[PDB]
RNA sequence: CUUCUUCAGGUUGGACAGCUGGUGCUGCC
């Protein structure tokens, strides 16, 4: 049903963090009681079930959720569906929990006609990828506070640091949508330059220079010369968003 | 039976310098 985009399958496995110790010491021992302990599960339970199928139900989603039932989630849809709900996802979560339950999911790319039983081991490994995330390995226990983007190498989070490949995509989508349409080359050159540098730099330098180089009447430089800036603090965040982007904008 | 047989300066200088278009589609689990 999409015109622009990629023929790969997403799916999503939001697990809810640190639920059963929400349950064992979450509540206040001052405030323990039967009704309130129902209450909460069943808050939750509804949650889960009838506001996940109500927010598909809003608008128009290519969802076929598998399973909501309660702490777990299945999805599968369209890839880009899957991306945009992710976001929904998460910021409804928070509003519905005033941000103190966290969140952890996983999504994959994969065939029309891959296993499902491989399928959902492979997004399992990417869910437990994102639920042992840890920005420094000083404290006990994990953050869980993550998700992982189609490999269990690329830990990314849902804080500021989403916040930030969010807003990179959005201005990369705004932005390079309309090039020259020729010099348009350079981005897989980027993209296979950077997909690891703990290597040859030269040729990186190399197409720093060359972005230098480049002078017409164009944009300008003022967005040429954030792609530097952006080259180097951000690398794996750089390189997440242009693939994100790649595989939205992809004349697939 | 004379008296120089060429000497001295400019050796390239600017202008453009790669643009446009396609950009993995079909067949199978
Ligand atoms: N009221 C109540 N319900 C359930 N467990 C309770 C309760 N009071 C105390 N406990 C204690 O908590 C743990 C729970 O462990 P578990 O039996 O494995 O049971 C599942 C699941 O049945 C239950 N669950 C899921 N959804 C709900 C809802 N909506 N309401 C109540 N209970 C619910 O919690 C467990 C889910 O396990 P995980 O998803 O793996 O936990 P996690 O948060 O994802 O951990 P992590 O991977 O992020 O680190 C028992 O000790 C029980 O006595
Ligand atoms: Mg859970
Ligand atoms: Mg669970």
């Amino acid at each position: 049903e999409v015109e622009v985009g990629i023929n790969r399958l997403g799916v999503l496995r939001a697990d809810v963090d640190n639920l059963g110790q929400a349950f064992i010491n979450g509540i206040p021992d001052d405030y323990l009681s039967i009704s309130r302990t129902a209450t909460f599960s069943r808050a939750m339970s509804r949650f889960f079930k009838n506001y996940l199928n109500q927010l598909l139900a809003e608008k128009s989603y290519k969802i076929n959720v598998i399973y909501a039932g309660g702490d777990d989630l299945f999805m599968i849809g369209a890839w880009q569906d899957i991306l945009d709900f992710s976001i929904v996802l998460k910021q409804k979560f928070a509003d519905f929990t005033q941000n103190k339950l966290s969140i952890s999911a996983g999504i994959g790319m994969f065939r029309e006609k891959y296993p499902v039983a491989r399928m959902a081991s492979l997004t399992g490994d990417l869910e437990d990828a994102a639920k042992d995330y840890k920005p420094d390995e000083r404290a006990v226990q994990a953050t869980k506070n993550a998700v992982t983007l189609f490999d269990a190498t690329n830990v990314f989070s849902w804080d500021t640091l989403e916040n930030d490949i969010f807003v990179k995509l959005d201005a990369i989508t705004k932005n390079f949508e309309k090039l020259d349409e020729t010099g348009k080359a350079f981005i897989y050159r980027l993209i296979d330059l950077l997909r690891g540098v703990n290597e040859n730099q030269q040729i990186n330098i190399a197409r720093l220079a060359y972005t230098l180089s480049r002078m017409e009447e164009k944009i300008g430089k003022t967005f040429a010369q954030e792609l530097y800036n952006w080259a180097n603090a951000d690398r794996k965040t750089l390189i997440m968003a242009l693939e994100i982007y790649i595989l939205k904008t992809r004349e697939r």
